């Protein structure tokens, strides 16, 4: 009974939820309690049921939604823009037998692995409340897109909804995947560049390997690359 965890698209199949992996295989839950996850994208932990385009699975944990917001705005300081107030640890961590970095899920979706620092809380309610304070927004500044541009550059804007000193104290290591539907971004990129698709998407992050202080001399900028692929 092979086991697997990973990022999947969430399907609404006439009211029942199924999933689709990055290879395009539909994963059909056979759990006796219905899946009720309301997300566009998810992280699941599962096993393949015995008796082998669709595979029946048993979920081994409650599915987790991982949707995050991608926006376009013309430049820094305009409507919808977000100001970073915390550094990530990295946009990479260990998944399976290797490290994973920002990657392409489908023509419409990309995924950021985020390694970051949270407050040390212990009640289930508190942990859930703490996690909700962290928002990872990808921003495309459309004024920066010029005619012919083959590179789509996105800024990770990471905001913690807490006071500056409490942000600085966070030290508990956490990992999460964040999935971004980027069709609207791609549409705007096409209109400004005249290109049908970018050769690559770049993700620009403020990260700090040592502490959670944004204005620390250890905070660096790091650019992660995604080679953008299509069936066409
Ligand atoms: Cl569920
Ligand atoms: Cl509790
Ligand atoms: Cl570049």
């Amino acid at each position: 009974p092979q086991q697997w965890a990973g990022v999947v698209k969430v399907n609404d199949r006439m009211g029942y939820v199924t999933f689709t992996d990055a290879a395009g295989t539909e994963l059909i839950p056979t759990n006796t309690i219905p899946v009720t996850l309301n997300a566009r994208m998810a992280y699941i932990y599962c096993q393949v049921d015995e008796g082998q385009k669709s595979i029946k699975i048993t979920l081994l944990a409650d599915p987790t939604g991982i949707d995050a917001t991608a926006i376009t705005t013309p430049k820094v300081g305009e409507s919808g823009d977000v100001t970073t107030n915390a550094p990530v640890g990295s946009l990479s961590f260990v998944s399976g037998y290797s490290t994973v970095a920002p990657f392409q899920f489908s023509e419409n979706t990309i995924v950021l692995p985020v390694l970051y620092r949270v407050k040390n809380v212990t009640t289930t309610e508190d942990i859930k409340n703490e996690l909700a304070k962290h928002t990872f927004t990808l921003v495309c500044y459309t004024d920066d897109i010029k005619s012919g541009d083959t590179i789509l550059k996105l800024y990770l804007r990471y905001k913690v909804e807490d006071e500056p000193a409490a942000i600085a104290e966070r030290a508990t290591r956490t990992s999460s995947f964040k999935a971004y539907e980027i069709s609207q971004i791609l549409r705007e990129y096409t209109l400004k560049s005249g290109q049908t698709k970018p050769a690559k998407i770049t993700i620009v992050a403020q990260q700090n390997e040592y502490n959670n202080k944004l204005e620390d001399t250890s905070t660096i900028e790091k650019v992660y690359e995604i080679e953008y692929k299509t069936a066409e």
